[PDB]
């Protein structure tokens, strides 16, 4: 039944024709189970053994990896007797490397706790329903519920299933709906029905939703819906799909692959327009049989040329020790890419209660009468330090240490606090800190008598499980509570029935300590209490405590403020009716008033300074939570969100207040707005979506169930330490101190990590860049293989991917939080730079040739070539008259290619200190600063001559040690490349900007 809240109890029976006094028939039970299904949230488990692994090839520049890994393959079988020591080597290699970087990114995200598995913790498995089969209560499975039975909640109960409630058995029937709302302070229900059809959660008190949990009373149901169609499958149905979006440095490599693949695409096929005048002449020694297969062999050298290897496995490496980094700043990363993300932050939409605040209700301001005299009336204010449950802080009269035991009114105050209440408090050993035992509104109570200790009982040296009641048991064994009169919605009040211990049962002394809403109360109130005496209450005095309470009420604190009044001559213990609550008021009337406590659930000490932080680095803060809008707009002015008298109508909103606008003025409001309270699940994930539209990398920080949504939509999901399963499931970061000040730290690193990451990302792929260039011109020019398509690979793993990691270590700027965060559509290299890294590609694509050609040309161990015939290296053992030289076995040979690589290698060392800053001449800024740097650098050097020395190393790679007069030339080729970038640097600072 769909909006069974806007439909009577009555008009709830008939819709499913089930009887109240009997249930569902074993009929109807078959039916609806077969039309509804189970009562039962669908478990969901994406991730297999098998569909992990195919997701890792379906990135394009894999695609294109694996299928040069395929043509390596292909063409290896055809081979002489003279150089068939290695031939699939290189297809091997790649594709082991391919397995390798597919094989470790599965286990750095098969290690994932499922968010829905930790949401079906909150699903019974048990219920208890009335049918037709036994006239008992009968309990069944949860799942085996249907929508129509009559189902019975209890005081303890979990709701199976969203229930319309029929008849509350006991006086009230409170609940607690934290799941929904984020909110553990209970609701007292009813059966009357809600006219509003778009009424939010909040609103909806006659029904009782799944997950939630009854707080205490009895009540009877008909359930409404089941499975998905309840409030809690709301949120189990926006947790599917696609649950993180590509990050924005992601999408920068997608578009690098993209047009990669057009360009490869491209330039072998400018090859072929190049390769015609060959075709011309008339020659059948080279038919297409064996014509083609130099258009795979120049495939397969561009595609390891333009696809930067090595590359995820820096990226990898540099952002697990930057968890690390960040773990020890108490940052826990469960999502590796999410780190870049962070950095990019502008919006943080952050919860209030458990996240903003310490979940701990502390009543901070109290006022018993001074002295009362005609019009006159004075009051004694006194504020209470403490922003947890625990018995530490002091009571102020105007800022000062005063002990509570002088004020015979804050007396009376205490003994009223700790005898109306059902809650007490507990130390967790185990924990090492104090933790509620009931109500958050009654522990709160509980606190504030262990602070005043108005007898001075002795409790410093009490062990702190004993300090937890100790000045409270004080007060119990001064009067003895015969019994309560429990809580009532016409009262809004509750009182207590105590007599003085050791004392006769009917014996004069008896008193009644009534709590409730100020309202209702004191209009109950026919004295006053000055200290120990009495006074009647009269208009003046009246006024005067109202106006106070007005003020604590509304303003720049806002305060749940409760009024404490005492029952001096109570009615005989025998003339009271306990089993009809409509007569309690009667009871609690000729009271007279003592006090009024101020409570609120106060807002972390280091909040306020790191929202300033956040906007001083051009970060907004915004509020979503599932509490009300007054206290909502209260905690925004305490943290800096709101000013102290800031004019905030247009810029906070309820749930149904945002239901109202149209789609465009909803998602200007979400630009405009900095506060939304009174809101659903659903609401928060939508105004995150609303903020992404405007192409803004947002945030979402909470600890409640209800905050999963909000957690998994938005780019980086932050949850409390302190704080749910369910929440820590489904973001990517988790705050393991509760420190809102963790996430500045924690931005700061992303700011700094990305900035290094923007350095090695230009580094490997203007390597990629010279490589490119270099099969080009050996390919369209007419030279031989200067580099095979196996020695790049090398390239790309050890030698550039160290110093590549290596480049993650430098140092950060010392302005990166006093910057607005970046633009997530900044591109990585365009402008000035788009052609500096043009030139250098020309550079090594040029000069890694020049030094394949210089060993056949101006040679000292190879044959005089000159380029007139250097180009036909094709026509040697098919055309002799006219070509001869030397050897035909010259251009195949491991010595040009050797001479390639140590000019290539040799200049990305280089290019590595190029690479140190963007403009920054070597000359200006020490090359020495990253002495990390050398060191990869060092290691990289001594493995290039590792691949040399020992013998079974240049056997694959086709190498040859140079001596002095060979090595000596790569020097000199090479270092050029320094005070080549060095003067586009200083163009760059000094025409443009610095
Ligand atoms: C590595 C091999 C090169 C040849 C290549 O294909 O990369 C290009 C291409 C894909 C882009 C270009 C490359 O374009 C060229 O260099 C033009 C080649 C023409 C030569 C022919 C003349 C005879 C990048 C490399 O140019 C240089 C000059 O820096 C810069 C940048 O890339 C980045 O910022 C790195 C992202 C990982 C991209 O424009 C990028 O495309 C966009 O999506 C970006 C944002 O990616
Ligand atoms: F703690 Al909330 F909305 F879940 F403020
Ligand atoms: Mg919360």
């Amino acid at each position: 039944m769909e909006a069974a809240h806007s439909k009577s109890t009555e008009e709830c029976l008939a819709y499913f024709g089930v009887s109240e006094t009997t249930g569902l028939t074993p009929d109807q039970v078959k039916r609806h189970l077969e039309k509804y299904g189970h009562n039962e949230l669908p478990a969901e488990e994406g991730k297999s053994l098998w569909e992990l692994v195919i997701e890792q090839f379906e990135d394009l520049l894999v695609r294109i990896l694996l299928l040069a890994a395929c043509i390596s393959f292909v063409l290896a079988w055809f081979e002489e007797g003279e150089e068939t020591i290695t031939a699939f080597v290189e297809p091997f290699v790649i594709l082991l490397i391919l397995i390798a970087n597919a094989i470790v990114g599965v286990w750095q995200e098969r290690n994932a706790e499922n968010a829905i598995e930790a949401l079906k913790e909150y699903e019974p498995e048990m219920g208890k329903v009335y049918r037709a089969d036994r006239k008992s209560v009968q309990r069944i499975k949860a799942r085996d519920i249907v929508p129509g039975d009559i189902v019975e909640v209890a005081v303890g109960d979990k709701v199976p299933a969203d229930i319309r409630i029929l008849s509350i058995k006991s006086t009230t029937l409170r609940v607690d709906q934290s799941i929904l709302t984020g909110e553990s302070v209970s609701v007292i229900k009813h059966t009357e029905p809600v006219p509003d059809p778009r009424a939010v959660n909040q609103d909806k008190k006659n029904m009782l939703f799944s997950g939630t949990n009854i707080a205490a009373g009895k009540a009877l149901g008909i359930v409404a819906t089941t499975g998905v169609s309840t409030e809690i499958g709301k949120i189990r149905d926006q947790m599917a799909a696609t649950e993180q979006d590509k990050t924005p440095l992601q999408q920068k490599l997608d578009e690098f692959g993209e047009q990669l693949s057009k360009v490869i695409s491209l330039i072998c096929v400018a090859v072929w327009l190049i390769n015609i005048g060959h075709f011309n002449d008339p020659v059948h020694g080279g038919s297409w049989i064996r014509g083609a297969i130099y258009y795979f062999k120049i495939a397969v050298a561009l595609a390891v040329a333009a696809i930067p290897e090595g590359l995820p496995a820096v990226i990898t490496t540099c952002l697990a020790l930057g968890t690390r980094r960040m773990a020890k700043k108490n940052a826990i990363v469960r999502s590796l890419p999410s780190v870049e993300t962070l950095g990019c932050t502008s919006v943080i939409c952050s919860d209030k209660t458990g996240t903003l605040t310490t979940n701990q209700m502390s009543v901070c301001k109290m006022f018993i009468i001074d002295k009362v005299d005609g019009d006159f009336c004075s009051l004694n204010e006194f504020s209470i330090t403490g922003s947890t449950y625990a018995p530490e802080g002091e009571v102020l009269k105007n800022d000062k240490p005063i002990r509570s035991g002088q004020f015979d009114g804050l007396v009376e105050l205490a003994t009223i606090c700790a005898l109306c209440n059902d809650s007490s408090l507990d130390f967790n050993e185990t924990k090492g800190v104090y933790e509620k035992v009931g109500e958050a509104t009654e522990t709160a109570l509980t606190t504030l008598v262990e602070k005043m200790n108005v007898f001075n009982t002795e409790v410093r040296n009490l062990s702190k499980v004993e300090r937890a009641n100790a000045c409270n048991s004080v007060i119990r064994q001064l009067m003895k509570k015969e019994f309560t009169l429990e809580f009532s919605r016409d009262r809004k009040s509750m009182s207590v029935y105590c007599s003085p211990a050791k004392s006769s049962r009917a014996a004069v002394g008896n008193k009644m300590f009534v709590k409730g809403a100020p309202e209702g109360v004191i209009d109950r109130c026919n004295y006053v209490r000055v200290g120990t005496t009495r006074v009647p209450m009269t208009g003046p005095v009246k006024e005067k405590i109202l106006s106070v309470i007005k003020e604590w009420g509304t303003g720049r604190d806002t305060l749940r403020c409760l009024a404490l009044a005492t029952r001096d001559t109570p009615p005989k213990r025998e003339e009271m009716v306990l089993d009809d609550s409509s007569r309690f008021m009667e009871y609690e009337t000729d009271l007279t008033f003592v006090g009024v406590v101020g409570m609120l659930d106060p807002p972390r000490k280091e909040v306020m300074g790191s929202i300033q932080l956040c906007r001083d680095a051009g970060i907004r803060v915004i509020m979503i939570t599932g509490d009300n809008k007054g206290t909502a707009i209260a905690i925004c002015r305490r943290i800096g969100i709101f000013g102290e008298n800031e004019e905030v109508a247009d810029r906070a909103y309820t749930g149904r207040e945002f239901d109202d606008l149209p789609l465009a003025e909803q998602r200007e409001a979400c630009r405009r707005a900095c506060c939304f309270a009174r809101v659903e699940p659903s609401h928060k994930s939508k105004i995150v979506e609303y903020l992404q539209s405007y192409d803004e990398i947002t945030a979402m920080t909470g600890d409640g169930v209800n905050d999963a949504p909000a957690l998994k939509k938005a780019e980086i999901g932050i949850a409390m330490g302190s704080g749910t399963a369910v929440a820590k499931t489904a973001s990517e970061m988790v705050l393991a101190d509760d420190n809102f000040s963790t996430i500045v730290a924690a931005v700061e690193e992303g700011r700094a990590i990305y900035n290094n990451m923007k350095q090695f990302i230009r580094y490997l792929i203007s390597s990629n860049v010279g490589e490119v260039v270099c099969i080009f011109l050996t390919a369209a020019l007419g030279l031989p293989e200067a580099l095979i398509p196996v020695q790049l690979l090398w390239v790309n793993l050890v030698t550039d991917g160290l110093p590549a990691t290596a480049l993650g270590f430098n140092p950060p700027d010392l302005d990166i939080m006093d910057r607005p965060p970046r633009s997530p559509k900044e591109p990585l290299i365009s402008g000035w730079l788009f052609f500096r890294y043009m030139a250098i590609g020309g550079y090594v694509g040029a000069a890694t040739v020049g030094a394949a050609a210089w060993w056949f040309m101006y040679a000292e161990d190879g044959p005089g070539v000159t380029y007139h015939q250097l180009t036909h290296f094709m026509q040697c053992t098919e055309d002799h008259p006219h070509f001869e030289g030397l050897d035909c076995e010259i251009f195949e040979a491991p010595e040009p290619m050797t001479m390639a690589l140590s000019v290539l290698v040799t200049i990305e060392m280089c290019n590595a200190l190029n690479s140190l800053s963007e403009n920054q001449s070597l000359m200006r800024m020490p090359p020495w600063v990253n002495i990390w740097l050398l060191g990869s650098i060092c290691l990289s050097m001594s493995l290039h001559f590792l691949i040399l020395y020992v013998d079974p190393l240049p056997m694959i790679f086709k190498l040859k040690a140079l001596d002095l007069t060979q090595w000596l030339m790569v020097l000199k080729i090479s270092l050029p490349v320094i005070g080549l970038d060095e003067i586009l640097k200083f163009i760059a600072r000094n025409y443009l900007e610095g």
